């Protein structure tokens, strides 16, 4: 697929930076035309077949036709799409209210209703995702954005479609590998793959909201994927004493090694607590 080949600056107008990791880059910017803000994320292309550094087109193309796909309240909304030489530019819209592991680490322990009011709104936007079986295999706070931090109640929108797949065939094997405090054992495992691992993901967003703690965090990254594998976690009484038990009961049961036996996205909607790399 080709995109639209002008010169992005004819059209828009850039400013502060948002984000950015390994190979992208995102930022603020307004469109000449409207005056309507955006995010303009600026992923770098491979440079030959076999390289290593930047995207391949295939990888681009997959998030971009996942991303024309999605209209929820709860996940980010594709305006555009540039390209020249060196990016792909994808013009996406403005979440302002920053990640919200931002939130978490600016702000005091979460109560538990706070926590909810999180949760339930990542549980719809992805209940739509798997809805349309499309797995997003990066679930994380840094991959969840304010649309207003200031609100008691901050609504969000899940970003970063940079991993995810189309699972048509119930599950995808492919080269597919997040970061490792987030990751399913079948991530680590480097077994088929579902929409199971971000019921997973989930367990482990859940967990750092309730506590400020992440279950399976070791001294380095091969500690924390054996730790995921083994499902070396524990629910620490200096951080739980006042959580429910019923809390506990939604984490252990997205918290399971058999893909098979973890809640899926339905079962989240109805568990009585919510029920109204090297």
């Amino acid at each position: 697929t080709v995109f639209r080949q002008e010169n992005v600056d004819d059209y828009y107008d850039t400013g502060e930076e948002l984000g950015s990791g390994k190979f992208a880059v995102v930022k603020k910017c307004r469109e000449k035309s409207t005056g309507l803000q955006y995010a303009a994320k600026f992923i770098k292309k491979r440079r030959t077949k076999s390289s290593r550094r930047g995207v391949s087109r295939e990888d681009i193309e997959r998030e971009v036709s996942i991303l024309k796909e999605i209209q929820h309240p709860n996940v980010i909304t594709l305006h555009e799409v540039y390209e020249n030489k060196t990016d792909v530019i994808l013009i996406l819209e403005l979440v302002a209210g920053g990640e919200l592991f931002d939130f978490l680490a600016e702000k005091e322990s979460l109560t538990e209703e706070e926590a909810t009011e999180f949760l339930k709104q990542i549980l719809n936007g992805v209940y739509y995702l798997h809805s349309l079986q499309i797995a997003h295999f990066d679930l994380k706070p840094e991959n969840i954005m304010l649309l207003d931090r200031n609100v008691p109640k901050p609504r969000i929108k899940i970003i970063d479609f940079g991993l995810a797949h189309k699972i048509d065939f119930g599950n995808e094997f492919k080269n597919i590998f997040g970061t490792p405090e987030f990751v399913a054992p079948e991530i680590v495992n480097y077994e088929p793959l579902g929409l199971e691992a971000d019921m997973w993901s989930i367990g482990v967003i859940t967990y750092i909201l309730l506590s400020g703690a992440s279950p399976f965090l070791g001294d380095t990254k091969q500690e924390t994927l054996a730790n995921v594998s083994a499902v070396n976690y524990e629910f620490e009484d200096e951080y739980f004493s006042n959580t429910s038990a019923l809390a506990k009961d939604f984490i252990r049961r997205l918290l399971v090694k058999d893909p098979k036996k973890r809640m899926t996205i339905q079962d989240s909607l109805q568990h009585p607590w919510i029920k109204p790399q090297f």
